[PDB]
């Protein structure tokens, strides 16, 4: 089992509308497998498979992250979202916050499961800057 991930890159002329999608994670050789999802950032209390991660250049910039599809769910121990169905082969990545973030880079980093057994682990920088024109 194995695991892709693909930030998009995109301009957002305006606010950053929460739930809005900036990257997808392509999911590949699970074909019996109930897959667990989550990552070893710091965890947002309110919401299963939302995270909190760090500027690189400066850790009290934050930028705050959410994974989910339309094939994927929380488990009520707010450890992961989880899909039940061989054929859900995708999932995306939620900006899951209030307005615009500080420019930095943000290294985000996921990880999937059988369900445990032995984890995959896939990582991406996400850089955030700004653009005048």
């Amino acid at each position: 089992l194995k695991l892709m991930i693909k930030i998009n890159e995109a301009v957002f002329y305006d606010r950053i509308t929460s739930n809005k999608i900036i990257g997808t994670g392509h999911l590949f050789n699970r074909e019996g497998k109930k897959i667990l999802i989550s990552s070893s950032l710091e965890k947002i209390k309110n919401t299963p498979g939302a995270y909190i991660i760090r500027g690189q250049n400066n850790s009290a910039h934050k930028l705050r992250i959410r994974i989910g599809g339309e094939d994927w769910q929380p488990d009520n121990s707010g450890i992961g979202m989880v899909s039940h169905s061989d054929f859900t082969n995708e999932f995306n990545i939620y900006f899951f916050g209030n307005g615009d973030i500080p420019v930095d880079t943000y290294l985000i980093s996921i990880y999937a499961t059988e369900i445990v057994g032995n984890k995959a682990v896939v990582q991406a920088a996400v850089t955030i800057a700004a653009k005048l024109n």
